[PDB]
């Protein structure tokens, strides 16, 4: 809520103090929230990683993420060494294009 | 097993070396070189400074 650019107000008045509020929901209940959102209400991308030195490696994709495997090996202990793994990044566009829904009673 | 490469630079020949450890996700190199000195006649040098 802007008095200079009232262009930009989301909400209808001031929260002056004393104002009331509340808490949706009852005290310590567990549950699982359903989720409503738009497209661009939150982004998602992965990060290529780039191969270690003298460390053999391919990289293959998935569901359009793609994801390193390293092949390397103990020569004392005599046993053989794979991982693979990925970078997650995460935006929040906007708060005000998702949200969590439940039922009416 | 290990990647390297050799370069010269002031008449001088340098070896690196690229490796990794794998389990931490670390990436290591290391530049070295190797000399050797003689000392033929200590009676033919010296240091100097000026004369008061």
């Amino acid at each position: 809520y802007d008095t200079t650019n009232p262009q930009y107000n989301s909400v209808s008045r001031q929260v002056e103090a004393g104002d009331a509020v509340s808490v949706v929901g009852t005290a310590s209940q567990t549950m699982k929230p359903n989720l409503f959102y738009n497209k661009f209400f939150c982004g998602l991308g992965s990060i290529p990683l780039p191969k270690l030195h003298s460390i053999d490696s391919a990289v293959a994709t998935y569901e359009g993420f793609s994801i390193r495997v390293h092949k390397y090996a103990d020569g004392d202990a005599n046993v053989q060494k794979m991982r693979f793994d990925l970078l997650p990044a995460y935006v929040c566009f906007n708060p005000h294009m998702g949200g969590q829904f439940f039922g009416n009673p």
